[PDB]
């Protein structure tokens, strides 16, 4: 189940964050928008620039810990409002977040491993809701 996967995923976490977020890069090209960075670079390339791999892990660091605070995959609201008045999310809307995790559960599907993908469906959906609510347009 969700919190089973949390530990799947922790086992695992460096590969699982980058081969998640080249999906999302993949699946949603513009969203390079947003990391200019990254451009012009297959996954190869980006898996060997170091900050790629630092803050791609720091990010599902940050993420595992959400989910695990959750309940029954809704985000606890302190969770929330730190997405959102994190500096670094200055421009971000919750569409961004909404294509990250369509494209997270379309890994997971595909995976072979044997995620609750409705979950991180849900969880996703969930957050962007309690976005929203905490003032993300
Ligand atoms: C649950 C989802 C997310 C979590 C837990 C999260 C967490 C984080 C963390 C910890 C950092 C700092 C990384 C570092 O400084 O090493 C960060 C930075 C950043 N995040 Fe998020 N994030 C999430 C979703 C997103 C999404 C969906 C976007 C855009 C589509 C985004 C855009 C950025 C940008 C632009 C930065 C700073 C630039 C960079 O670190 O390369 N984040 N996020
Ligand atoms: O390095 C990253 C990987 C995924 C997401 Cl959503 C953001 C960042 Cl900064």
């Amino acid at each position: 189940g969700f919190k089973q996967d949390i530990a799947t995923l922790r086992g695992d976490l460096r590969t699982y964050a980058q081969d998640i977020f080249l999906a999302f890069l993949n699946k949603y090209p513009d969203e390079k928008r947003n990391f200019k960075n990254y451009v012009g670079k297959s996954d190869q390339e980006l898996k060997s620039m170091a900050k790629f791999g630092d803050h791609t892990e720091k990010v599902f660091n940050l993420m595992m810990e959400v989910a695990d605070r959750a309940t029954d995959c809704v985000p606890l609201a302190s969770d929330a409002s730190t997405l959102v008045q994190m500096k670094q999310h200055s421009g971000l809307t919750t569409g961004n977040f909404e294509k990250l995790f369509v494209a997270l559960v379309e890994y997971m599907r595909a995976s072979g491993q044997s995620f609750d993908s409705q979950s991180w469906d849900r969880f996703g959906k969930n957050l962007v809701s309690a976005l929203s609510s905490a003032g993300m347009k």
